């Protein structure tokens, strides 16, 4: 349950995981992991849905997240609709 | 119009502002500034609507947010739906 | 503390702050501060109550006024009550 | 009727006059003028209540004062109620 | 020293003057001019005491009226007691 | 009872009358008539003391006067204490 | 003025006219009138001292009279010394 | 003692009669009567002193008549001085 | 004319009667009677001159005494001048 | 680029990766990968096309495969087409 | 008919079998055995075409193979296409 | 060894075997075992060679026969060209 993904790895679909996932690449769909999320640095996800317990961000995101806790780094980059609970940064 | 706000300065309605905004305080309701609003690290802002065209982040807000551009420091802390179009940090 | 507002900083509400008070633009509600309260040539402060220490005014109050001093200017104009103990003119 | 007191017009009682009235001197109690006043810069009105339509004052006055105009100069003072619908000055 | 009451300007007190004194209203209770005393026509002092240097009466008085000079018209009509000097008429 | 006097009909002592007396004389003394008096242009009544219910002086009197009716003319001059109930003129 | 006086018209002085009186009442004193005199049979006339050019006497006298002409009536009585140089009746 | 005299019973010197004594003629001298005195309508006593207890006139006294009671009718006449103290007339 | 004195009937003066003369008494002086004298026992008629029509005697007569008839009693007693022309006892 | 997915990380749609991918859970869709691939005893790739340079097979593919070298172990299970030029197993 | 061959039995030319078939020995060119196929670990079948129901594989084939079940094992060598319903190892 | 073909067996080539062959089938070609060689009654070979060192026929043959050793049976049936050195029945 280490799903890694990224770079160069770009998947046109509708990704459904769960446990614990890092993306370093592109994403052209909806996300639906049940858990513990990763985005890297070079990590680009664009789509409709992306639903998780936890999100940790350091590339792009254009979709509409759903979760509870969002971290971001300095590196992060998002567009769209955001539905957090609580939105820290570090 | 450099309209500043907090500490200590509670305010129980609906700001509605124009221009450059800062708040290091209290506000309970909604927020419709038509220009750049930042919130310092005292600010709490909660309430149900928050609009604006540039928003910067310090501290507190719990509301409806729906701007275009909104900068992050490390000291933030959000929760409830945000749309904007270019979510970044620092 | 050095807060400050207005002009076209409309609030429909009851601000209730602590220091030193500027206000050139227009409030719907009450006004509490434990300090000193400035109005501006712009200013209009309607409602119900406004209570400080020390007033010093130039532009439109209707409400309740109950401080100690009371300044007024030569474009100042007032609707009211007014409970004061020491009231100036300069 | 070109009723007028003072200096050295001390009356210790409530006077209840009619048309207009100018007062440079003292006077401990009621004024119910139905008409225009006027106080000069020597003039001391103190006691309990002040009914007018049009007041102008130069000098102290120590009453609760029920008008709907009131006018003042920089030599004004007053302290206690002022119950009015327009407050100018100058 | 112009002071001019009356009529309709009825006061309830006791009135301390000095200079030159007209009444053409009600006054109730006691005058102590130092000076010129006049009732006009209209005028009416009922009270306890009237004391001056000259006393000038066309209305009615009920007092004890105590001066020097006291000068009557066919108007008039005292009541009471008179301590003077010299009654005249006319 | 047509009792009349003066002039030229000095008298030194204390007259006490009754019904209706006129003096046209010199009177030092008292007068104390239980009726109507009537005093000349040419009378003169010094004294102490001059009681009846009714007085009417065309001429000098200086003493305590006290009736209930007083009536007095251009002629007339008076000194002293007056205790009347309706002092009136012609 | 013809003087008359009484009755009921009591007088305690001296009384000192001219002319021509009567007296009807009651008299304590000299009597020194420049003329005729005349007493009432209701005349009483004590005292010191009574002169004059003419005396008709109706009443009581008891004083020392001195007179010219001197008559007397029917009710007449008289007490004293008497100085006449035509002392007549009827 | 019934001393009778008069008419022309003419007599130059002083009579000092005692008892009852009447005169209808003349007497030039003092006349002395302890008792009573008369004198008819025909009588003239003239000279300087007449004195008694009681005297009744119908004629002519020029003297200084002394008694206690002196009587007069309608024909007597009487010139000088008299000090009575009981005058009556008929 | 029934002229009566005495006794105590003393006259210092000269007597001139005329009728009818009793005498009583004392008569200092002259008695000149135009008609009939009487001297009673207890008469006494000293002075000058004593001349009548009729002289009757029972006193004393110490004078010139000058008449036609002069009778005496036994109780009479003269001294002095006598011119008669029929002097008769009892 | 040590590319892991499974289990539990369903994906619809088309992967196109690069360098080493090993897969224990399932995809619905094309793979193209440009280099080594693995399938772990749990996975599973259904769809229509996968294309690389070196495949190594535990568990299921029902596609069109396209490789140089193919290897297969024993819980190996294919269905499709298949255009290989060398076919060896473990 | 259990049709076997091999080792040495090498033919040059398409073999049309029906019923199972094994082979030890060298074919060049097609197999069209109508049910189950057996390659012996000195087998060799190269040539165009092999079809079958079943092929059970110890040696090298370098054609297309065209069967439902395909089953290998260690020894076991192919090259070029496959079309089979369940490719299975052991 | 044990090489055996036919029936429905049919191969369209040169076989060049090794050892023992039996056949039952049908042949279009060269055989050529360098052994002992047996036609089955349904066994048929045509072509043009068939080399060994001992046929054994109960079939049909049609080619260029050439052995050491022929054997036929009663059901067998050559036809064409035969090399043997002893060609024998049974």
């Amino acid at each position: 349950t280490l799903t890694y993904l990224g770079p160069d790895t770009e998947v046109l679909g509708d990704m459904r995981a769960k446990g614990q996932v890092r993306i370093d690449g592109l994403v052209r769909g909806s996300v639906l992991v049940e858990g513990e999320l990763e985005v890297g640095p070079t990590g680009r996800v664009e789509g409709e849905r992306v639903e998780a317990r936890s999100v940790l961000i350091h590339g792009e995101v254009k979709a509409e997240l759903t979760a509870e806790k969002v971290v971001l780094s300095k590196t992060a980059r998002f567009t769209g609709q955001l539905k957090a609970q609580a939105l820290e940064v570090e």
